[PDB]
């Protein structure tokens, strides 16, 4: 996107973009709807030859020519054995691959909206496309085939904006869990969407401890079309209206519930004699916001105010006729004015793309799937948040912004929302860290993003939830919002390997048969005799999650921190922000690293003095802060 790198603090002056070489020579595998190869984001201008280490290929066709793949887009495979080409007829695959690794495109916009240079977070990375998503859906057998193939091909990062529609299956049933487990031993980082079933709890998916589970948040950008009434009251509105601008004049205002047989502005509901030259107020439901604009237009209306069912706005309404979207409560004020005033009038003031500190940002997206982790309460999910609301990236040439009959618009760049949009921002940042830190484990790269993630919005208050207008919790934002320039130099990391993951599979009570799904062998029945993790919460993880069985319960977890800073002789001190109704003790409270001792362990005890409660711990030396959120359930 044209603004997210700037919101993330990426720049060519310093930090992760230069030290990671914009991801030069890192390969990102994208498991999604495929790709639209005829697109300027796949330009390979000023890029070196594909390294011979790369064992990937391009499955060619009339529909997908050999000339599709170049030095930038270096891979394209399709996986339909679960029930045709890697070509992207949806748009979603082009949007995500392009967010993670798109070459720089000048003057990118959606009809002037979000205008700037569109850049992947890893602008110089190679992209390998693994099409696993068809109209029927994304079959488990094809997800697992593509992950195992991306590993064989030699990608560095798997970006997977695919997951369960609602509540998640258990690990052994999830392709993502099995695939990502295999990717670990090769240092391959797996970045996944948390899902779009928020704000209700327990909805997070792709929740394996060895996956970087990403939630969605807002940036400091709105797409603004305000309503002014004739009595001088003003209301915020949202629009991606793409047509000729409306006259800067007041129009007579009428509600569809008065002017027609339907407050929903269904086909043929408006009486033309009541809506000629009028702005018509339509209530949300039955049909899309844009389809309501077709009815207002058919009946001779000048414009449309759509009233949403929610008390917040999310940009995404590519109106073909002049219109703006307002909240439930603002809508009713405008409706009540339209019905009770002698001569009600309104103007829609189209302000376009607006960037500023009101409302504050980031906020956790209402739709972002939420913890707790449904299967393992002792693992906090999701892990981080990243931009996922109204993100400009690449789109399919075979897809209109809407499914309206009269929508013929073909765009290079579309604004889209989801944990789908958040995940590839993280996959791109992870590519950058891989280049800056070639020796780090997958776990160490993730740890670095989590222990530097920020938790205050640009107003200085705890990041809020769009759904509540109140402070969010770690079940909403994980360890916080990615801070790429800080993640380059985290000081300490919480490292983990495949053997730690087997100990976790043993701790959650999987028998040898289920462990064998992950390890790819028939282990002996007594395999878990050889693993002694205890609680799943003892897995070396950059966050803490406690599930108290009783009111006076106490829980102790073990962690190990590894110094990855440039100085071997460094001293860290712990600071504790204890959750309400929990006493927290850390032993030891000081860690003295040296060449002899580059890794040190500590124990943290949580004692209930009591529902859910939150806090944090941090380890600091002279220049580093290693922060971990704490979540408590009773
Ligand atoms: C192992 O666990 C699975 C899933 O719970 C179960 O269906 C299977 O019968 C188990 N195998 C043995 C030998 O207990």
């Amino acid at each position: 996107d044209t603004h997210t790198p700037e919101f993330l603090g990426d720049s060519s002056n310093s930090g992760l973009w230069p030290n990671g070489n914009y991801g030069e020579d890192i390969i990102i595998g994208v498991l999604d709807t495929g790709v639209w190869p005829e697109h300027p984001s796949f330009s390979d201008s000023d890029m070196s030859d594909i390294p011979s280490s790369w064992k990937g290929t391009c499955e060619t066709s009339d529909d997908f020519p050999a000339s599709s793949c170049n030095k930038k887009l270096i891979g394209a495979r399709a996986f339909s054995k679960g029930i045709d080409s890697p070509r992207d007829i949806n748009g979603h695959g082009t949007h995500t691959s392009t967010t993670a690794g798109g070459s720089k495109v000048q003057n990118a916009s959606f009809y002037g909206y979000a205008k700037g240079q569109a850049r992947g977070m890893a602008t110089k990375a190679r992209i390998a496309v693994y099409k696993v998503c068809w109209s029927a859906g994304c079959p488990d057998t094809d997800i697992l085939a593509a992950m195992n193939q991306a590993i064989e091909d030699g990608v560095h990062v798997i970006s997977m904006s695919v997951g369960p529609q609602g509540y998640s299956p258990d690990y052994y049933q999830e392709a993502s869990a099995i695939g990502a487990f295999n990717a670990v031993k090769y240092g391959i980082i797996v970045s996944c969407s948390a899902g779009n079933s928020g704000p209700k709890p327990l909805t997070a998916g792709n929740i394996s401890p060895w996956i970087l589970t990403v939630g969605a948040s807002t940036i400091d950008r709105e797409f603004r079309a305000d309503v002014v009434l004739g009595d001088g009251r003003t209301f915020k509105g949202s629009s991606l209206y793409t047509g000729e601008p409306l006259q800067d004049e007041f129009f007579p205002l009428v509600y569809a519930g008065y002017a027609g047989s339907s407050r929903f502005c269904t086909n043929g509901s408006l009486d033309s004699s009541k809506v000629q030259g009028k702005i018509v107020i339509c209530d949300n439901g039955i049909i899309s916001r844009e389809e309501k604009g077709n009815e207002v237009n058919r009946a001779g209306g000048a414009g449309m105010i759509d009233v949403t069912a929610e008390d917040f706005l999310r940009a995404g309404d590519a109106y073909l006729f002049p219109a703006t979207t307002v909240t439930l409560t603002d809508g009713y004020e405008i409706e009540y004015y339209s019905v009770t005033s002698q001569s009600p009038t309104a103007k829609i003031v189209f302000l376009g793309t607006v960037i500023g500190n009101s409302p504050p940002a980031p906020k956790v997206a209402s739709f972002s799937s939420r913890g707790p982790n449904l299967w393992t309460p002792q693992i906090l999910k999701p892990d981080v948040i990243a931009p996922g609301v109204a993100i400009l990236a690449g789109w399919s040439g075979a897809a209109h912004p809407t499914d309206l009959d009269n929508d013929d618009r073909i765009v290079q760049f579309w604004l889209d929302s989801g944990t789908s949009m958040a995940c590839p921002h993280v996959s791109g940042i992870v590519a950058l860290l891989r280049k800056a830190h070639p020796s780090w484990s997958a776990a160490a790269i993730k740890s670095a993003l989590m222990t530097t993630a920020y938790n205050l919005d640009n107003s200085g208050e705890t990041i809020t939830d769009v759904a509540t207008s109140n402070a969010s919790t770690p079940f909403d934002r994980g360890a916080g919002h990615v801070h790429p320039d800080s993640a380059l130099d985290p000081g300490l990391v919480y490292d983990s390997d495949t053997e730690d993951y087997v100990s976790f599979l043993c701790a959650i009570g999987y028998n040898s048969t289920l462990i064998g799904i992950f390890t790819g062998e028939v282990p002996p029945s007594d395999i878990c005799d050889n693993y002694k993790l205890g609680s799943p919460g003892n897995l070396n993880y950059p966050s803490f999650s406690v599930a108290f069985e009783g009111d006076t319960s106490n829980v102790t977890y073990k962690r190990t921190v590894t110094n990855v800073g440039s100085s071997s002789d460094v001293v860290y001190r712990v600071k504790v922000n204890a959750p309400p109704s929990v006493d927290v003790s850390v032993s030891p409270s000081s860690l003295v690293f040296s060449k002899e001792n580059p890794s040190l362990s500590y124990e943290i005890t949580f004692t209930s003095t009591l529902a859910q409660s939150f806090g944090s711990i941090e380890w600091s030396d002279g220049t580093h802060s290693v922060r971990s959120p704490i979540a408590i359930d009773w």
